[PDB]
C-alpha cells in the first residue's frame, strides 16, 4: 500500500543502474522522467548528458534517499517479502565479498570522465553514437575538466585493466559450468548487482564508441558474449533498451 | 507554470531551514510531510528525531536538489524576479562575506549531537521540552555516538564561544543602529540566510532546554531580543510556530 516513487533523468547513468533494480527485484514503482525532451537551449538530451545528469532520489513512505548506490542498498535492505528477487547474497555469505568486490570496482569508473572525453576527443572513438555536432557545439563555448588526451589514454588504460579482470572471472565462470547448463552471470549462476553495474555500464561504453576498442572482433570474448546475452534480457530490454536510440527523447 | 516539489520531514532541523526560505522568499511550493505520527514502534516525532532526521529533497522541473544547504543555495540562484526577495547580498557586494562568514558558522554547529546529549544527560538542561521517558526509552535500548558527560561540556562551551559572537555582532548592530528607526538583523538592515540560521537554530535550542543555559536572565540580552523577534515574525510563527509544540505531531 506504500507508495515507492522515483524522480530521475531517463538518459543518467545514475539512473539507468536504480531503474534496472527496481525491474530485477519486481518491484512496483512511480517513476518520474522529469528530463525534458528539450533544453532551454534547445538541445536533446544526447548533448547534455556530462555532468548534467546528476543524482536521482527514491521516496519510500518516510524514507528519502538520493544517490544511485545508497538508492540500490536501501531496496536491497528493504524489499524481503520471499517474492522479492536478491541481489546480492546474504551478508554472512561465503561467497558475499566477491560480489561486493566487482561492484565497487565497476561502479568507481570515471563515467563521466569517458563522457567527456568522448565528446571532445572523437578520434579516440570507433563507432560513436553522438552526432559529430556535439564536438563542434561543446568545443565552441570555450570562447580535471579539461581536454588532455594523455590523461584519457591513461583512464582508457586504466578502464582496460578493470575489464582485464571482468574478462578473466567470465572465463573463469565459463570453465566451471558445463555445456547445455544454465550459464552462469559474473559471480555465479544468479544476477547480483555487480551485473547490474556491468550490463550498464558495457552498454554506455557502446553508445560513447568505447567497444569496438575494449571487446568483439577476437578480444575478451566472454565479455561480447556477456554484453549481447543481457541486450536480450527481458528486465534490461525493458527499462534500456531505447536509451542509446538518439531519435525517442 | 513549473511546479516546485519538496519533500522533508516537518520536525527535522534541516527541513525548518529550508520551508523558512521558501516562505521568506514567497515562493510557492507543493510540500509534502512525509514524516508519519506514528512510528513503526508506536514513537511520536519527539521520540525519533535524533539521525531520523536527515536530508530533504526539492523537485524543480529538471532539477534535483538534496541536502538543505544546497536546496537553499539553489532558490537564491534560481529565483530571481524582482519582487522575489533577496536572501544574500549581490556575489561581489562589500558585505557579502561577512553575511556568509555568520552563516557557515552557525550550519556548522552539531545540532545532532545536542539533540542527542539531551535525551540522553538531561542533567545538563533546563526546561527541556522532550518527555523524561524519551530518556528512560533511548537508554534502554543499549542491551562520537556515545554519551561522554565531557564531550557534551566541551562541545556546549564551543556553542557558548559561537554565540558570544552572535552577541557582539547584535550588539554592534544595536549601538549603530538609532531608536525609533527600524531595527537590523544580524548582518544588516535585511534578512539573510544568517538570520535563516540563526532564528532555527536558536529555537531548537529552546527545544532542548539549552536556551536558559546560553541567554535571558541578564545574559546575553540582544540575543534574547534576536529571538523573541523571530517568534513574531509572521514567515516564522507561520513555517515553525508549532514545530516545538509536543502536542501536534
Amino acid at each position: 500500500e506504500v507508495k515507492l516513487i522515483l524522480y530521475h533523468w531517463t538518459h543518467s547513468f545514475s539512473s539507468q543502474k536504480v531503474r534496472l533494480v527496481i525491474a530485477e527485484k519486481a518491484l512496483k514503482c512511480e517513476e518520474h522522467d522529469v528530463s525534458l525532451p528539450l533544453s532551454e537551449h534547445n538541445e536533446p538530451w544526447f548533448m547534455r548528458l556530462n555532468s548534467t545528469g546528476e543524482v536521482p532520489v527514491l521516496i519510500h513512505g518516510e524514507n528519502i534517499i538520493c544517490e544511485a548506490t545508497q538508492i540500490i542498498d536501501y531496496l536491497e535492505q528493504t524489499f524481503l517479502d520471499e517474492r522479492t528477487p536478491r541481489l546480492m547474497p546474504d551478508k554472512e555469505s561465503m561467497y558475499y565479498p566477491q560480489v561486493q568486490h566487482y561492484r565497487e570496482l565497476l561502479d568507481s569508473l570515471p563515467m563521466d570522465a569517458y563522457t567527456h572525453g568522448c565528446i571532445l576527443h572523437p578520434e579516440l572513438t570507433v563507432d560513436s553514437m553522438i552526432p559529430a555536432y556535439a564536438t563542434t557545439r561543446i568545443r565552441s563555448q570555450i570562447g580535471l575538466d579539461h581536454d588532455n588526451v594523455k590523461y584519457l589514454k591513461k583512464i582508457l588504460d586504466e578502464l582496460e585493466k578493470v575489464l582485464d579482470q571482468v574478462e578473466t572471472e567470465l572465463q573463469r565462470r565459463n570453465e566451471e559450468t558445463p555445456e547445455e547448463g544454465q550459464q552462469p552471470w559474473l559471480c555465479g549462476e544468479s544476477f547480483t548487482l555487480a551485473d547490474v553495474s556491468l550490463a550498464v555500464t558495457l552498454h554506455r561504453l557502446k553508445f560513447l564508441g568505447f567497444a569496438r576498442r575494449n571487446w568483439g572482433n577476437g578480444k575478451r570474448p566472454n565479455l561480447e558474449t556477456y554484453y549481447e546475452r543481457v541486450l536480450k534480457r527481458k528486465t534490461f530490454n525493458k527499462v534500456l533498451g531505447h536509451v542509446n536510440n538518439i531519435l525517442i527523447s
